[PDB]
RNA sequence: UUUAGUU
RNA sequence: UUUAGUU
RNA sequence: UUUAGUU
RNA sequence: UUUAGUU
RNA sequence: UUUAGUU
RNA sequence: UUUAGUU
């Protein structure tokens, strides 16, 4: 059973939305990195996610293992923010990213292992400030 | 260009993952309905998002319009829950949600009119308690 | 390429949105199925439109090949009714439609043999008389 | 409920496909958008719907309102043109069409306020002439 | 790197497809599970594949872990099954499948810890003997 | 109903996963071709297909219908490659291919005429060698 | 869990 | 068309 | 509408 | 990787 | 197969 | 925005 004080997912989006907060979480043992990216092409904000995910440590540079376990907790965050079609750019569409990853076990049980989570909150919209409306993601894999 | 103190989306969410905080938005001039649903059918949440909106005063009970409006909120937010197949009970899945429907203008500009968020947050995984993680969604239209 | 006077896409749709305009089409050596079906359930859709087609004569009751490319075909027309999500009753949904399936060779070499469009128009929505609005789909395969 | 003789959908269809009919449609207070754009790049397509409905006045060029009801309008009726994946180029097809938009107030109750639809008709294929198809779309939304 | 005598993909495909050559697999350290299963309801194929899983040993009974792996794995074969609509019956549609899952390292680094593939084959088509086509799914996932 | 030793789909894959077997199956009949083709765009991998298939005889080169079968037949291949999402580059994904068409009829009646299957078996992961793990599809469809 | 099926 | 690739 | 669940 | 953008 | 429907 | 296109 989850853990009620150790919700990786509500974990990671309250601290996404809240602009410290990260020593507390890796005080209690978290693996956590913050980022921002922006872009018409998502492959970019894959990109970022990954990078800033290896160089603060949040998983192995190392191996396929991890990168695998980050990719697919990104593709389903992705899903929340793009709704239908994971495109950007060729459906005439841009995000404003701020993106969150915590690692950890928030299951009760210690033999559940290690746990992923991406989370994104910005704007999607036209090609033009101001036409645009909030989007949200979260993807949750295990590590 | 969106209102800073005015996301709807953000707020919708904070409120989700929380005193009445319902009455300082309702205060403000928004329109707030929380609930909660848990289901292994689809339908069964959209009927509950739906029904507690009508009931609660966020949408229009009468006419087709605004419930429209929600409908595809509600879907929106169903692909970040879902991610891929908006499918549940047919998939062996079952979620267990809590939910917030929040209506009014996000925007600086008071003829951008009314907009509605639909945000969920519970668990989504196999029947059977435990073999499950978070899930999260949020879905945003005009209306 | 497409015979200007013989674009079955557009002359099932016209038909569709209309006389024996049939006697017309068959004359003209297109075999013509018309039919009307509603559900909450889209293999009530799939069936009603095999069935009439296979009793009208459009496609062969024997084999696999003509009722393989006329199931696919039947699959594209829904993909422009619904839209993202090939359900119906699973979400909260209903539909209300007429259709039409025309067979023959729409190109201006008849090496090209026989093609056959699906097309579909009615009304969609939540399961309440008035909470709806219109729905259409195309489907072409070869056969 | 739809007024039998102010059905937006199949109204922006019909004129789609006949080649006057726009200022009939206007004197009933329609307010129509006729255009013809081919690419291999969906962005392009939404692109021409945008910048069309916008000069013609079919929708505010003002403010995100009216634009957000009409990227999710088109989106809509890309899902009959493209019936599974939203893409063009990448997967080796090319698009060839004619779109209609339509505004106005389908509904017997004047407090139906405006919806719009988006009509698409015309060729895809491989991007070599006469290895094509006809295909449809339809999207409709509240505005 | 992928050990090119230990393409976990490719090998459970090659038993699905064939003496007890699990006899070999297992020798060489694969935890190695066959089935079959037959449905209209795609929970059902989950359901299999998952128990005769636990049962033969494949994964681990207890905990969601590993569970959760299975299940994704699953999901991903379901894709090259389904095509498009992760659906059977509600699409007017059966199938008859043939199923394998082959656990262990198909990499040279054995820090690539276990994976996990889930093979599918059999035939899919309307509910009609006969009136059906070969399916195919693989999907690969850590565990 | 399908002829137990002419199974197009298995047929396909046995080549495909070893490593001949070609005049075997033309001496029975059959239309093959062997190909490889690695990309981070999707149209190339369509392209390749088609050119081999061409070149090779598997499909006349003239005319639409056979390039329309083969065109649905590989997109089906792909889902099951891209499992949700038939993007490679675009998602940060690569793939290296190596593919297989077969045609002829694998049913115990003549009239069913010809059919096709297109397989796909490589590796599919992030661009840089050794992110990957293995990756199969299967399309078939009537000619 | 130990291959499905009619409009 | 004659297997891709670094954020 | 006032959180689901076993193959 | 250290928030995108005009048809 | 001969247009659906309430949370 | 004023119908696309070769592997
Ligand atoms: N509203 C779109 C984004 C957009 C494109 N153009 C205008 N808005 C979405 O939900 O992704
Ligand atoms: N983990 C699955 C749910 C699930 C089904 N079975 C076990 N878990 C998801 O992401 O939806
Ligand atoms: N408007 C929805 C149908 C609907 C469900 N509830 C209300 N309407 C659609 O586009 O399919
Ligand atoms: N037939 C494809 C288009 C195409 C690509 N190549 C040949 N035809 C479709 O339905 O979109
Ligand atoms: N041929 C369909 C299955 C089917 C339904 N009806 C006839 N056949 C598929 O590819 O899934
Ligand atoms: N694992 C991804 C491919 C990938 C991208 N980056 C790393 N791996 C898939 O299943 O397609
Ligand atoms: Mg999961
Ligand atoms: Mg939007
Ligand atoms: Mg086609
Ligand atoms: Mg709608
Ligand atoms: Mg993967
Ligand atoms: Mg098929």
């Amino acid at each position: 059973t989850l853990h009620k004080e150790r919700r990786i997912g509500r974990l990671s989006v309250l601290l996404l939305l809240n602009e410290t907060q990260v020593e507390e979480l890796e005080r209690d043992g978290w693996k956590v990195c913050l980022g921002k990216v922006g872009s018409m092409d998502a492959h970019k904000v894959i990109a970022a996610i990954e990078t800033a995910s290896k160089k603060s440590g949040v998983i192995q540079s190392e191996g396929y293992r991890e990168s695998h376990a980050l990719y697919h907790a990104t593709m389903e965050a992705l899903h929340g923010v793009t709704r239908g079609e994971m495109l950007l750019g060729s459906l005439l569409r841009t995000v404003g990213l701020r993106f969150a990853v915590l690692r950890g076990n928030p299951y009760e049980s210690e033999a559940e292992g290690d746990w992923i989570a991406v989370s994104l909150y910005g704007t999607i919209g036209a090609p033009i400030k101001g036409l645009e409306h909030e989007t949200f993601g979260v993807g949750i894999n295990h590590i």
